[PDB]
């Protein structure tokens, strides 16, 4: 069995300290270990995500769009969550594939089937007027060309909706398919527990203070880095038994989920840490129906 | 007369304290009372600006990109001044238009017979390659839609070209002529003295610092105060004779040359600042044949 001890896991991109090559022929291992593994990963994420901006006070009274949220059965659970807990959101889903039926009937839900260009972005952003905006992106086209569109979308997104925080899907591209040099905006890259296997995708979280809007370059050689520092996550500490996580389930994945669950608020009160993110994870698994 | 006492002029946008509703007529008012003004305006900006990277040690070894630059009369005192102060420079101009014949035979300057597109930012910069970038771009379309076409190219320019800094062209579009909010980059609103009687431009100047790149969001509200300050500043501030500034012209604008001027560096050693002053306004004045 492969053993080790870890105080807490990597939490952020930054936070990876070690590097391995990227060897091609993990594209050809197993993505996914559990049912509807995409669906957790997501939750978890903007739960971890939407749970800090209750923590800095801009969650209450904002208004959450939500591009590329379709099929979004997870988004179900997300919003009975902050629904439960008295936070005030509307819930501002686009697609242009279809809700998962969970969805309809929520006043504080509206479903809209559309694909987004900047011009629709316009015409939601006069109409959620004045409403705060919170983003979250998940749009999927992929090749290089693709990836840099969905960024050159998602800063666009940015732009026009111009919106108190966001989390962006975001993998660099491979160093070997680079086309140009671009820029993303500045944010923490959020690590995510049960990515597929071998995927380089994290989730950018901002919050907007002011009226400015930092961006960031991202080169080839950054390419290079992130492939390498996630192909070690992936391969190496991923793949950890942490025998001295004192949990159920002791594979490197659930640590990291403890990790984010144990700063999600709940209405009942538990007498350990332990014990809310236990609750946590068998409400959330059992709502996914992940055995 | 209109005669006052001033310590110091406005040198950037943030320090006018006081506004005017703007009075449309004012724009059939005597424009420029100097031959050469604008030749004279672009040079003491753009003597301040490159000062202040000498000062900071950026600007030897660098190569100034200068788009929109013909006829660049002014370009040829710019050029001699850091040639003869020892600074090592590559300057290459580029405009759709014709260069000053004074500008051509000088091996450290290229000009290029050519209008700006994205694609040729990407020829030039990997042709550049690897020397440190200065970009300085003056290109003119003008209507609202033309303004904000001008400043989408300027920001292109700083992510092809990624410049360790610039200065821009910035003038706000009229509020009553708004289309959309936009970001320009973050810098420092320098004011400059002959600019046309009632002109709100100024030039933005930034230095990059990491790789980073922040903007800023400007809005229609921020269009009223970018009018309502100008307008104070030309119909009242401009027009003002600093009594107590001991100085052969006592207008506003010489005032204001002066403190620009002050920061020049010189070979020749002078007793005092205003001695400097002098001999630099003297100088800048016989080379563009203002009498
Ligand atoms: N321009 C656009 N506007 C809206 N959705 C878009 C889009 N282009 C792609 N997408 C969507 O991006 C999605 C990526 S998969 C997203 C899964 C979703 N986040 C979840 O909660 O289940 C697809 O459903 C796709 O139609
Ligand atoms: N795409 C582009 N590329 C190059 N120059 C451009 C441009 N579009 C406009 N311009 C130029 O912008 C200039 C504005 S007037 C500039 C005067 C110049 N800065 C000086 O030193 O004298 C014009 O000469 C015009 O041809």
């Amino acid at each position: 069995m492969d053993v080790v001890s870890l105080d807490k896991p990597f939490m952020y991109f930054e936070e990876i300290d070690n590097e391995l090559d990227y060897e091609p022929e993990s594209a050809n291992e197993v993505a996914k270990k559990l049912p509807y593994q995409g669906q957790l990963k997501l939750l978890l994420g903007e739960l971890f995500f939407l749970s800090k901006l209750q923590r800095h006070g801009i969650l209450d009274g904002a208004t959450v769009v939500y591009i590329g949220s379709a099929p979004g059965t997870h988004i179900r659970y997300l919003r009975d969550h902050f629904y439960n807990l008295g936070v005030i959101i509307k819930w501002m889903l686009i697609d242009g594939r279809h809700h998962d039926p969970i969805l309809n009937g929520l006043r504080d839900v509206t479903l809209v089937t559309r694909f987004v260009d900047e011009e629709y972005l316009r015409s939601i952003k006069k109409q959620l007027h004045p409403s705060k905006i919170i983003l979250i992106s998940d749009v999927r086209s992929p090749s290089t060309a693709d990836l840099l569109s969905n960024y050159a979308l998602q800063n666009v997104m940015i732009s026009i909706l111009n919106p108190v925080a966001s989390s962006l899907k975001w993998r660099c591209p491979f160093p070997d398919q680079w086309i140009k040099d671009f820029y993303i905006p500045h944010g923490n890259k959020m690590l995510q527990p049960f990515a597929p296997s071998y995927s380089a995708e994290m989730r950018l979280l901002s919050i907007y203070t002011g009226e400015n809007m930092r961006l960031t370059r991202v080169t080839k050689s950054d390419a290079v880095n992130y492939e390498k520092k996630m192909y070690y996550l992936n391969k190496i500490v991923r793949n950890k038994v942490v025998v001295n996580f004192d949990y159920p389930n002791q594979e490197y994945d659930y640590f990291h989920m403890y990790f984010m669950l144990r700063t999600v608020y709940c209405n009942k009160t538990f007498p350990t840490t332990k014990a809310k993110v236990l609750f946590l994870q068998q409400s959330i698994f059992r709502f996914l129906n992940i055995p």
